[PDB]
């Protein structure tokens, strides 16, 4: 149908919306920063059709400890006002904390195997997401947002991110040249990216899109990983390395700024970041990754 | 899957244009030179094997414009891709013999000629919509709908392609919304109040997927027919209704005035790095 009449400030053609950052990729995908969108228009457009957003999160082994804060903050900041379906992948269904949900929001616990090596726990997320795209997501949600659990929402994360396929700029590399990117550099690996290629370094902790595009991405990344495993190689940054190979050759239709994936302890709060939306929580890496 | 390509890395902390808005508040790209790498876009579109339709009306004396329109379209419009020109005319035998490059074809659609130039212009909406059903949905993937009294002077390519696009009218791109020449009479279906409006889109250049173009043209024609019943005709005819439609159904790309210009009236301002599609005297 049509949008209703709305009153908002006129977009000014001869005034850039940001003077300090790139707001569109060379393949004409928006790069999402505060200031580039009017959320009122986007919300109204989004309500033109009934649309449900799925959010996947893995809480395997000791990582169940992150769930309470993750969920409680998502309730405050994630797609508020819209239909949300949480999917918590865990080997401890009984360990999922009871979190009160707003109306139109629901949580499903998906029981899965717990791999021994943390590398495998992280990497197998691609296989598990892909499997469950078939089993459940295709029929239950229209978009999937796939994130790390060891995080909290601190500000708005809404429909501005939704698009057929998106990746997120990794906070450690947004200002870096491509040669400094930690892509897989061994040609023997499926994730290989040469020194003279690369658009951005995307973070493995935050990607998404339509269910079909996420199914494609995750299935492809899983297959590439299995080929490596057969060839006796494991990519330098695991699922993140394959994600980067995938997004290099299949360009995302939006790219999220590091507002959406940040660590304030390591990086502070630069002027270039007007909002800090989704951020790392403190953790002891050696301890939580092993029994 | 794209092949390996060697191009300059996009710079996250360097705006691609510092002088213009390159994305709308609804996250639709505004297409200016410097915003796109045409090599990446061409690769993306060639992998889809896309056919682009181009509609143009050459009714009565406007057949005179066809030769230059088609010759220059051959040099600048979607070069490298499949193109299907549709010439709507009341004089099939008056269409010039223009040789076309490979993968490019032209069909002549015989339609009626209205006496008033306002009606010729306005009835384009009805005729495009009708032919979406008759021809276009089966024959092309995108439709680009333009004025004939024009010539291509520089690249007009797949960067414009999207489900729905309008083009910034060259006379108003730097104006405030109160100064836009929207229909202002509440009696007309094209009415837009002074406190509404994003841009003033030009009637001479719009398009999108056949599905979206079918919806837009049908809607604009219906609106015009309601107005006619109410003894009113919009101030800028089809353009007024185009603007009403694009206000309430936001385009997924907006084309800069590089794509619709008149150098005689407006010169060549620094903000325009290229003049792509321009008025003929
Ligand atoms: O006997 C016919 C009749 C029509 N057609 C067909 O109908 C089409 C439209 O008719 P026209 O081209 O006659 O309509 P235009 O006056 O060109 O009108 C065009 O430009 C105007 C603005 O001027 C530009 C402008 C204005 C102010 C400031 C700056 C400007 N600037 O650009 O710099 C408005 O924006 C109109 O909406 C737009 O269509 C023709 O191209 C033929 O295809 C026939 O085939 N046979
Ligand atoms: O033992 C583990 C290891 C990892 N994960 C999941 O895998 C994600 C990525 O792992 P981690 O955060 O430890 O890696 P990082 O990218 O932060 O270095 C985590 O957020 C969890 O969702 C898990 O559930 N249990
Ligand atoms: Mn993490
Ligand atoms: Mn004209």
């Amino acid at each position: 149908v049509s949008l209703p009449r709305m009153v908002y400030p006129q977009p000014k053609v001869l005034t850039p919306c940001r003077k300090d950052v790139l707001v569109v990729t060379p393949w004409l995908a928006p790069i999402v920063w505060e200031g580039t969108f009017n959320i009122d228009i986007l919300n109204e457009q989004f309500r033109l059709q009934n649309t449900t957003i799925g959010l996947t999160v893995f809480a395997i082994k000791k990582y169940v400890a992150f769930l309470k804060l993750f969920l409680e903050t998502a309730e405050k900041h994630f797609m508020v006002g819209h239909r949300v379906h949480y999917y918590v992948f865990t080997d401890q269904p009984a360990a999922v904390p009871r979190v009160t949900l707003g109306t139109g929001r629901q949580l499903s616990v998906l029981e899965v195997r717990a791999y021994k090596r943390w590398q495998d726990v992280s990497m197998r997320r691609m296989e598990m997401i892909s499997d469950f795209c078939e089993r459940r997501f295709l029929s239950e949600v229209d978009y999937l947002v796939c994130v790390d659990v060891d995080m909290e929402f601190r500000d708005h994360v809404g429909v501005e991110i939704l698009t057929p396929l998106f990746g997120t700029l990794h906070p450690g590399f947004y200002g870096s040249s491509r040669e400094a990117f930690t892509y897989e550099r061994r040609p023997q690996s499926q994730a290989y990216i040469p020194k003279d290629e690369g658009d951005f370094y995307y973070g493995g902790a935050f990607f998404g899109g339509s269910v079909q595009e996420v199914q494609r991405l995750t299935r492809a990344c899983h297959q590439a990983m299995m080929v490596d495993q057969a060839n006796g190689i494991e990519a330098v940054w695991h699922d993140e390395s394959h994600l980067n190979k995938y997004l290099l050759r299949h360009k995302p239709t939006k790219v999220l700024s590091p507002e959406y994936l940040w660590d304030q302890q390591l990086l502070g709060w630069p002027a270039v970041l007007r909002k800090l939306r989704f951020t790392a929580v403190p953790k002891n890496h050696q301890a939580v990754r092993n029994p």
